[PDB]
């Protein structure tokens, strides 16, 4: 049985390949003795209080390897509960990724791991694949960051990436400062906690984002209320829709960038004139971050308002889109026809980590 790791700045994914999602879904943190071992993911946040907590992949990338060998190790002996040398692994990696970093990734898989073989692919274009798409331009938006990616018969247009580092947690950190505003105060990681599920269970994006302001300002209609851990009861009303409207506002929370339907539009742009059509048929949402109500149909309106105004534009937003680039590994790995694309330990010794590439 193949290996499906599915690294990202928050959560790490992981399971088999071809089972339906994966039986692992953990934070990526990795905690240390603040006073001299490591924990990793809800036992170090169990035992922060002991621990420094970091998080070894910052907006998608790896920048603590060191901690990233705790999170694979703790990936496939405590949480998948197998021997990494006895089963091919698939990896995904961002969009972008630097060459060394896959490079890197390789050898610790091969020397550290003694992986039997393994594979790299681009967490955007598995979740297309997941879809049962080979051409379209994903969305892919977690806790870290935000990608475009235009991907044509099978394979990523780099060219054409766009970047966000405007992503989950982002938002979670405006709800926080909104709320604290308010006079609920919400500062520490266990407060982060509780911001990070009102804002997954209660957030949405507006449709019209001036008239879900007017909405708010004259009606209780848009209320909801929570209650926090101390029985306090919060209710909100605009900041369900304000805090992912920096999704398209990064000027929000003070970034002078793009908003995501604007890097999407752009991304389409830069591609080849004689496929946009089959992009703007083929918009592919992926990761928690688009799991809000109504992002779609936002999306669907402000790219209709970009587009050529005879063009035919789709988004789709999968309900197991949390998952969708894990699923895409999960379908690549488990695929007959796929069996001889890994890179197997033989070759890795023959021609060293490069081969990757
Ligand atoms: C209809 O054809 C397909 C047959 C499916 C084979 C297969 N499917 C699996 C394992 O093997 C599998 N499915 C799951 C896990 O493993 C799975 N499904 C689910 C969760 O897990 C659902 C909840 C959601 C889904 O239904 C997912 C849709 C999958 C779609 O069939 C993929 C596809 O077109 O693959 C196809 C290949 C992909 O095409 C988009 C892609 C991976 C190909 C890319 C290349 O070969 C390089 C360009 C695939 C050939
Ligand atoms: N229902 C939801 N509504 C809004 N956000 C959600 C929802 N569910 C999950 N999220 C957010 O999705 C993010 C995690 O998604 P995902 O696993 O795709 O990210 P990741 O792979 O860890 O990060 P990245 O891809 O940025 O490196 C978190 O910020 C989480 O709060
Ligand atoms: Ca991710």
């Amino acid at each position: 049985t193949a290996l499906v790791c599915d690294n990202g700045s928050g959560l790490v994914k992981a399971g088999f390949a071809g089972d339906d999602a994966p039986r692992a879904v953990f934070p990526s943190i990795v905690g240390r003795p603040r006073h001299q071992d490591s924990y990793v993911g809800d036992e170090a946040q169990s035992k922060r209080g002991i621990l420094t907590l970091k998080y070894p992949i910052e907006h998608g990338i790896i920048t603590n390897w060191d901690d990233m060998e705790k999170i694979w190790h703790h990936t496939f002996y405590n949480e998948l509960r197998v021997a990494p040398e006895e089963h091919p692994t698939l990896l995904t990696e961002a969009p972008l990724n630097p060459k060394a970093n896959r490079e890197k990734m390789t050898q610790i898989m091969f020397e550290t791991f003694n992986v039997p073989a393994m594979y790299v692919a681009i967490q955007a274009v598995l979740s297309l694949y997941a879809s049962g798409r080979t051409t379209g331009i994903v969305l892919d938006s977690g806790d870290g960051v935000t990608h475009n990616v235009p991907i044509y018969e099978g394979y990523a247009l780099p060219h054409a990436i766009m970047r966000l580092d405007l992503a989950g947690r982002d938002l979670t950190d405006y709800l926080m400062k909104i709320l604290t505003e308010r006079g609920y105060s919400f500062v520490t990681t266990a407060e982060r906690e509780i911001v990070r599920d009102i804002k997954e269970k209660l957030c949405y994006v507006a449709l019209d984002f001036e008239n879900e302001m007017a909405t708010a300002a004259s009606s209780s209609s848009l209320e909801k209320s929570y209650e926090l851990p101390d029985g306090q009861v919060i209710t909100i009303g605009n900041e369900r829709f304000r805090c992912p409207e920096t999704l398209f506002q990064p000027s929000f929370i003070g970034m002078e960038s793009a908003g995501i339907h604007e890097t999407t539009y752009n991304s389409i742009m830069k591609c080849d004139i004689d496929i946009r059509k089959d992009l703007y048929a083929n918009n592919v949402m992926s990761g928690g971050t688009t799991m809000y109500p109504g992002i779609a149909d936002r999306m669907q309106k402000e790219i209709t308002a970009l587009a050529p105004s005879t063009m035919k534009i789709k988004i789709i937003a999968p309900p197991e889109r949390k998952y969708s680039v894990w699923i895409g590994g999960s379908i690549l790995a488990s695929l007959s026809t796929f069996q001889q694309m890994w890179i197997t330990k033989q070759e890795y010794d023959e021609a060293g980590p490069s081969i990757v590439h």
